[PDB]
């Protein structure tokens, strides 16, 4: 197994990564991001983008939902795919993009904390 990770945490958002190594192209690792909302209140019209460093490629899948619901009830989940063939350590910069409490939120962070079977 390759552990997973907290990659965010702020404002009562939280990203979890789980990872799996395709079976298809051993330089490919699925990232699962899985969303989920402590608060009150539901954060909408969520969108997830990262970005990778050049000599990694990134295909971006359709998210389950545009909603993190409050609570907890339930997870926003995009699965995001990383080609990385010189076997460079992995880190990526997430943006995330919702609406909260009426108003519209946006944070750019950095995602240093990859396990090592993630891109070894």
């Amino acid at each position: 197994m390759i552990p997973s990770i907290t990659a965010y945490s702020k404002n009562g958002l939280k990203i979890e990564f789980t990872f799996e190594r395709s079976n298809t192209n051993p330089s490919v690792t699925v990232i699962t991001i899985q969303a989920s909302n402590s608060t009150e209140l539901d954060m909408t019209d969520f969108v997830f983008q990262a970005a990778v460093p050049k000599t990694f490629q990134l295909q971006e899948l359709s998210p389950s939902s545009s909603v993190v619901p409050a609570f907890n009830t339930g997870t926003i989940t995009q699965v995001i795919k990383v080609l990385n063939p010189q076997k460079q350590q992995l880190r990526m910069r997430i943006k995330l993009t919702y609406n909260h409490k009426g108003s519209a939120m946006q944070d750019l962070a950095e995602v240093n904390n990859f396990p090592p079977q993630s891109w070894q």
